[PDB]
């Protein structure tokens, strides 16, 4: 079943590098597993595009076969393949394919083992932890187990920040604030008099190579400084615990017409969590994501496509 | 206040002509006046793109001001203005303000005053009604101050149509289940045995010059024939009832352009029957377009149109 799938790729997730991979989780993306049954791929189906969300996860030897599998079943179905968001790692096995690949941006990827908060580089990140703890703000990471217990108080949070924004929940490459999602990972969470105002879904792995957020959202109280607060915290979190890599997300960049196209997707859907500058303030090293197609005018067209399956897209699993 | 711009556009669009003009009700398109507050144009704000949905509303006196009002308003907020689906009538405006159009697709408009179910032309038709109510299928025009009672069946009916096409609600050129909508407009509903099993709210003005219907849901199990026989039943009630026209809504019609205009129909345009099953009612074909700035402009502005009504805002 497909339930069945799920579970067994998140197992698969748990034990490579990628975080973001937790985004199988949410339930809205088929999944196909290569032969060994140690890799798959995640993707979606969106008019006449088939679109994998980033690499294909698990048993890297895996690869090269399964790429090849997602591209011909596209083409049996009559629709163009597409990979969104691949890792420079992927563009082989997507060029052995036949595909080429246009640069959609770059990950701010913070390096936790030189992170340090009491050296000179960062102490205005260190002043604001402290400014922001004088404001009356306070921290916490809440373990898979004990998220029942503040379900109500992320729901409130969550209902008046989609509220707040005006705006309606996001699939394929988000997660969405759905109970059994938010259940299955850790929260960060932020508190001001003894109430939440802030929080973020942690997705992490068995392996402590990366860690990431998916949702990130403020209640309008939060006061200035909230987010400088939350990352900062976040990140020394993570650094004590063993993470080595913090990865902040996509941000847009700092061939014409694809150009124009690449440019206004990057603003629409790599700023909800943090301007680049406000990224560029923890000294990341910033690794480019592509978009794997066959030609140039299928890129476009293709975009459009994730475009869909982004903004409206599929039900999903729902509780 | 937004809640009071959207009940003046609701009574400007009761004493005109236009039927989709209805979708203002929603209360997700931000609403733009002319001076004499007698017509309107109702937009959404993506990205880089200010996006009118349709022709201005109202006093047609006042079209001219309100199209330059408005691409003047986007070129203020540096974004790019577009308008999508305006019909022939408003190009000369938009060309005025130095936008060319494209065709999107085509309305199929029905003339009701024609339209005659016992007559050798629409035989076909005429047996599948029959067919329907052999079928056990009932058919009835739900009023506003009846619509309180089938709330809690139209909810579990749109729900189930949610879960079984796995798909969410869309926003701008369409409108969604919400109570305070759904309410404040006729409902079609289609009964098999005692249950609901089909429903489409009814899109009217004081005019009786045209209709439309907006949302459109079949259970799972609706019987083969339901949509022939809901839009046969929908047509005779409302010649009966003396309109003048039914608007079926747009088709798909069918160099990058064209690409992504055609799948652009394809993704939107299909929700309410496909050009085939509109063809059988023998409607005029009507062209729809998009107007912007240039070629270039056209994708990405489409684009936007796209997150507008995927996802969008949430609404009142």
């Amino acid at each position: 079943s497909n339930a069945e799938d799920v579970e067994r790729a998140t197992d698969i997730v748990m034990r490579q590098d990628s975080a973001d991979a937790n985004l199988v989780r949410m339930g809205d993306k088929h999944v196909m597993f290569s032969e060994s049954g140690n890799a798959f791929i995640m993707y979606g189906i969106q008019g006449r595009s088939w679109i994998a969300f980033a690499d294909p996860v698990g048993d890297e030897e895996d690869f090269p076969d399964l790429v090849w599998q997602f591209v011909e079943a596209a083409r049996g179905a009559g629709a163009r393949a597409a990979f969104y968001q691949i890792s420079p790692f992927l563009l082989s096995h997507c060029a052995d394919a036949g595909l080429r690949a246009f640069k959609l941006g770059e990950l701010a990827l913070v390096d936790l083992t030189a992170f340090e908060l009491k050296g000179g580089k960062l102490a205005t990140l260190r002043q604001s932890l402290s400014r922001g703890a004088r404001d009356g703000l306070t921290f916490e990471v809440v373990e898979q187990s004990q998220v029942p217990d503040i379900m109500d108080e992320l729901q409130q949070v969550s209902d008046g920040w989609l509220a707040h924004h005006n705006t309606r929940e996001k699939r394929f490459s988000l997660g969405a604030f759905e109970p059994d999602y938010i259940l299955s990972q850790p929260v960060a969470v932020l508190r001001k008099d003894g109430k939440i105002t802030a929080f973020a879904n942690l997705m992490v792995t068995e392996t402590k190579k990366e860690a990431t957020i998916d949702l990130m959202r403020f209640s309008a109280d939060a006061p200035r400084g909230s987010m400088d607060f939350l990352f900062v915290s976040i990140m020394q979190h993570l650094r004590e615990a063993g993470y080595e890599s913090f990865n902040l997300g996509m941000a847009p960049m700092s061939w014409d017409r694809i150009g124009s196209t690449l440019f206004e997707h990057g603003e629409r859907f790599y700023n909800f969590k943090g301007l680049r500058a406000f990224k560029a303030k923890f000294h990341p090293k910033w690794e480019p994501r592509y978009l794997a197609v066959q030609n140039g005018a299928d890129a476009a067209l293709a975009l459009m496509d994730a475009t869909v399956l982004i903004s409206g897209g599929v039900r999903g699993v729902i509780g």
